[PDB]
């Protein structure tokens, strides 16, 4: 059924939130094939999460840019190395039984969850401040 439940302490700008759900109900639906044995449905519910994920990070990248956010390098960097794991991942589902689905939905939980309370959580009031929404 449900992998991750959103909580208000992952709540971020309100544009923000809408991505990360989203995020969250694709790590939802991969979980969701994964427990029906379909690994079609997983592979393919994985590409668009991580093609989301990508286009989560411009967005947010956008964001450090035309605000002039100082941490804007850092974030970048951790965003992108997430990127490589993830299609590290990829690889393991050719192959892979709903068992090795399991084992990645656990690490995309583990990164995603981690990242928005620490990594994103940051760039909220210095944003918040300058009228961003
Ligand atoms: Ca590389
Ligand atoms: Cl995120």
């Amino acid at each position: 059924d449900v992998l991750v439940k959103w909580s208000e302490d992952l709540a971020n700008l309100p544009s923000i939130d809408t991505q990360h759900k989203r995020l969250v109900d694709y790590i939802n639906d991969l979980y969701r094939a994964a427990r029906r044995r379909d690994m079609d449905k997983a592979r393919e519910v994985f590409d668009a999460l991580k093609n989301y994920a990508v286009e989560h990070f411009g967005y947010e990248e956008r964001l450090f840019a035309d605000y002039a956010y100082p941490e804007a390098t850092r974030h970048k960097e951790i965003h992108r190395r997430f990127v490589e794991t993830v299609l590290k991942w990829e690889k393991q589902l050719a192959a892979g039984d709903p068992e090795v689905v399991m084992t990645t939905l656990r690490g995309l939980v583990d990164w995603l969850v981690n990242h928005i309370m620490k990594e994103d959580k940051k760039y909220e009031a210095y944003l918040r401040e300058r009228g961003v929404s």
